[PDB]
């Protein structure tokens, strides 16, 4: 006759049981509700059936799983084990997604800081080109050849960034080879006359015409000038052509590879 | 005579015991149920006996293990230790699977974004070819030679992506070598006449015919043109052939490697 | 006379003590039981005394350790510390085994997906050969030379996979060098006649006979054809031999390395 | 008639319920409050709508989520599971942001220590230039050519740092080649006379004029001097020119590549 | 006069105190016991005073530390902090030992699988030799030169494994160069006669005598044969010698590097 | 009329509330106190406004946050969630700082062990120079050229360390080339006479004068000697000069690159 | 008048308060005690003021921090937050120290196993030399040149280890070039006579004198012999010298680089 005497014990367990069932059913209707709601809000963005609908299904499963674990705890069964396995799974998936998340974070930083603007000619680790646009997970640029390149944001931020366009003026360099016999002063004079004649070069800024080094086959002269970024490339070509003409007119000779032979007959 | 006086203590322990046994048996029938259910739902997809049936067995073991740990906790024995070892195991397996999970996540991102479409000619880190299809864990493409290549999705997203097809028009480049003696202006005139004659080249877009650099053995001329992607390759060959013919007709001579010897007898 | 008055306190502690001893002894008999059971089931697979028997001993130790920790908790001594050290150890061993586990997981994926079948000629990062079989932790293939190679599954999945056999048809390429003096049209005609004569080449598919590039010592011709994978290698050799014969018959001359010397005496 | 008898139980549950609702509503008004406050304080710094407003929204969501979880715990539902999933997410995002955080920490260290000052000529792993400024996440410097380079702080601290400017004086080195026939002592005398004549060289500091090594084609002389950093470059050029002139005046001859032929006729 | 009225409170705290002291002393005697026991069992294996005795001391310290922490918890002082620091330390040491543990695990796998047997000629990433024995943490092999090499097990499993011995038969390859003038058919006939004469070659298996490629200086012939692994090396040498003799007898001439000069006087 | 009957319940909640408010206010005054104290102690070391004052502000925020979380727990709201997010943040920041902490730890080890002393000539992975000083996070050394280099402590400890200065005596090596025609014994005799004449060489220690190898163009002789570290460099130069003189006196001839031509006219 | 009625509540809180203060003060005296004790025991080993005294200070701070946290818990304030931040810090520092700990563990393994003894000539990844001693964190060896090298233990264990000394006997190899015209048999006979004459070579062990390969400029002969490790180097030199003499006596001629020219005049 312990039953009549333990009515209170029965009350305690019965309220817990009905509360657990109530939790199950309320969580079920809550899950239905949340599932329809998430779709209602998800349709706004572009939506792919094979993936986007799938992820809403994932959410449904996650909610019912949480409510179920909670219910099992309500019943009075230790859920620490299921919590542990769940946490291991979550950690693993987070590790897997770390890579993509890094690209996302980089992209955000690059967007707010703006190291390079759109439409600028830059290089991002050996790939010169003009940027077209920036995106969340990736960057898009066009090469000189015309090929399109896509590069992940996370990869570029780590590497060095070079922005030719940001600087208005840039410097040029020429190297020239001539024979040993030829006079130094004559060549220097000619080169000075040439560079002086040009107009797209900045007089105020430095100009260098000296003998940098002595090659084995021939001596080498170095020339340095400064010009606007836009006209740089044209300047190079024009100067080079003028040099070729002027040297042949002057009498200087360009050097071929040089060989000296000691020559005996056996 | 403590027994009669501690009837309530006995009640407390007895209810816990029978509840633990009930948990064991209900978990057993639940595990049988879940095992048959998972197979019922698993048969839909392609199923390999050596692996797929094995994983259902794994699920059976996992469920019975969870229920068993819970039962041990119900008995009143500290289960924190078994929880700890279980969590270590789960973490380890998650780390092991991280690699494959990364490929999966990448594939998802690539699918939704579509950096490159199927049937496009692209390169994905030094392997040019045409894509055939995209998959969950991997990508499939065909090389020009005809070899098939498979590349994991996770590997390509990290690296740069190049999409030749995405751009309609592309640029070409030629390099040419000629002797120093030969006149600059004559060569330039000839090359201009050639490129002008062609019809598959875009007049509106830039055209470059200049002396880029001075080689040691010979001077070098650079030529740049723009044409449609489809006809690019043909254009290259036709232009090259026409150049060879035109130069020999003109009298210009192509250069062989050049050597100059100072020559003494011992 | 607190003892008589605190009989209940004594009861509480005494039941805990005897329950702890009971747990110890039941865990001992359980451990004996489990140890014999694991051997009974382990004998089925191949079993090495120096390792396999050792791991059963490990299991014995693990079970007795768990039961002992639980008993210490039953006595009323904080076991959180022993749990912590145990968890650190488990994490460390899991990290150590991560590498091998990765190979295992890869192997599973490769088995179910079947990127390459057994008996196919494939390359798996610079090692061409024919696969012999697939295994759990590793893959086995034979090289052309006849050497056997073993490669871990985890390593290959990361790298690119190339399956020559999967594709029925493949393409070939030849490169040829000839003197500048020689006529273009004559050579082209001869090469076309040759390739046309062959029967193992696919007429429907493309055929290319053009001047690809101008070498310094000599010009270069490129030839491309398509043929079945099986007969490809033979086709290459036969074509090459026929070419050698046909050129000497025609009067064309193959080029040696070319040198031009300006020659003065001192 | 358990209700009348369990008034106290009802009181207990009712106070918990109303307290949970109170927590929900107070947390709601708190969240509104915090959201407006964070904007009020955020406007001070530069603010981008697409990102900065977004992060305030994130904060709103985070606060309401915390309060909601707390409320669920107040109701009496186990929240350990939701805590676990939340912690996994937090760990993952922290891992993702680790990279950028590293750059930030580096930048801080570099700022306080000041290995290199602004406006100094330094190299930071193969990129010589002058620093312009230091920033939080990145560093900015200008190359000699005039190109701008941006380099992340985290990358440079790991690598070696070279500060030319920090040292007032620096050393120079010349290498010279001459024929075997030429006398050693004469050359040494000439070189000593040259270096002695210069004035921008530090007499007190060492000066080296010796035969370092015997090349195959010719012998090699090494020269070392010390000069101020500013005038170093000029000194090099002037010395080199003077050397060329002095040698031709002296009668020494510079060497061309040397070849010796044993010469037989077949 | 609260003392007389709170006798029970005093009892509660006093029993806890004496139990804590009892735990301390029992743990002390337990630690002495365990320390002597571990030595008793440790002497069996080889034992180094500077390290092995040290590790027994470590065990003593660990046990007393655990018992001490437990005692502090018994007193009623929160030990969660000491647990936390202890767990951090354990995690760190586990990370440090991960490397060695990996080698151990690899060694186990290699032992049970036996990719390569002892006394076999194998290469394990560019180090050819004969294995001598396998060990727990490392592998031992001898090179052809006679040098001894030790390689850690963990390093080799990651890399490719090549087992020459496992395969009974292997293939050989020869490359040969001859002048352009020389007849193709004559050379082919001679080579066929040679290989046919040999007896250590497998007739049933393939034999290849064809013109593989056209070198610039000379044409190249390829020869392939199959022979037993043991006699392979000898076969190579004998064949090569016979070839040299046969060619000079036949009248064919081996080629020297070939140069062609266009030769003008200035 | 439950209020009058539940006075005790009201007491319980009221004491908790006032205690929570007391905790808030005491923590506030404690935070003010700690903030002023930390500055008082921080001024001793060099202090940067933009960073050092900022970190004191950080401490203020941290303390108020801890006290606030504690207060929320006092109120009776589950704080496990806020604890979880806080722990994730702490883990992330610790990971970020791991890099710098590694440099710090290395520096400590290097300081106490002293592998290389200050003012010694050492190389630390391809950067030879003299150390100037050691610091906490980095090391400073000067190169021979005079450039200053800074290298992080963590990077050098991993790599090999070479200490020229630690060893008093060092060895030298010379290589010499001579013509085939020249007698072996004569050359050996001459070289022995030379090295014997020198005084800065250690007679007791080994001396080697032998023919090491046969070059294609010429034979090579190797010479090895031992001398004090300080005088090593001078010894090299003096020996080399003496050798040049002695050979020309003896009649031996140094070799130029050697070519042999078979020479036919077409 | 709740105070008089709640005397017991007051007792409960008052005992907790005084116990907390007692814990604070006992922990303070305990910390003083431990601080002096640790110094007393620390003086035995070499002790640096800037670091070693600092670490004792660290210990003082750690103990007072633990006792303080415990006290805060005794007061009744949730300390889980402070525990969490502390654990994050500990994890971070452990990660930082992981590197050095790895070197320590390696060193231990190497010490007990003894792969290489002290005073042996070994190479440890491209650095040949003689070991001098082994240490805890690092290894010390001397190079042949006389330079001292220090290498961390953790780095070497990962890489291959080569122990020349462990093996008593070693093998040698010579390569020789001769003209095509020269007879094979004569050369073989001469070489056999030479090697047979020597006495420091092991007759029982193999001896190889064969034509290994056909070079373009000349044919190549390979010779292999076995000798004791100590006398190996001397044997090489003596054999080489004898070979040079014997060939010139025999009439064989060593080959120079060979060139063949087809020679036409334009």
């Amino acid at each position: 006759s312990w039953l009549v005497a333990n009515q209170a014990l029965l009350l305690s367990y019965a309220v817990n049981i009905v509360a657990a069932l109530a939790i199950i059913i309320v969580g079920l209707i809550i899950a239905r509700m949340i599932s329809n709601a998430v779709n209602r809000l998800m349709i706004s963005r572009k939506i792919d059936a094979t993936v986007a609908d799938f992820l809403s299904a994932l959410v449904r499963y996650g909610i019912i799983a949480f409510t179920l674990i909670a219910a099992l705890g309500r019943v009075g069964v230790q859920t620490a084990s299921v919590i542990a396995v769940l946490g291991a799974a979550g950690l693993a998936v987070g590790l897997a997604l770390q890579g993509s998340l890094s690209n996302l974070a980089a992209g955000v930083l690059l967007v707010m800081f703006r190291p390079f603007r759109a439409g600028e000619y830059v290089d991002l680790g050996g790939v010169a080109g003009t940027v077209l646009s920036v995106q969340i997970f990736s960057t898009t640029m066009r090469t000189a050849d015309g090929k399109i390149i896509v590069i992940p944001n996370g990869k570029i931020i780590a590497g060095n960034i070079i922005n030719f366009s940001r600087e208005p003026v840039r410097r040029n360099e020429f190297i020239i080879g001539v024979a040993y016999d030829s006079d130094i002063d004559q060549v220097k004079q000619i080169l000075t006359n040439i560079i002086q004649s040009e107009d797209r070069i900045l007089k105020d800024r430095e100009m260098t015409v000296r003998l940098n080094e002595l090659g084995a086959s021939s001596i080498n002269f170095v020339v340095r000038v400064w010009s606007n970024s836009g006209d740089l490339q044209n300047v190079y070509w024009d100067v080079l052509e003028r040099i070729k003409r002027e040297f042949d007119a002057a009498g200087i000779s360009f050097p071929y590879p040089q060989m000296d032979v000691n020559f005996k007959r056996v």
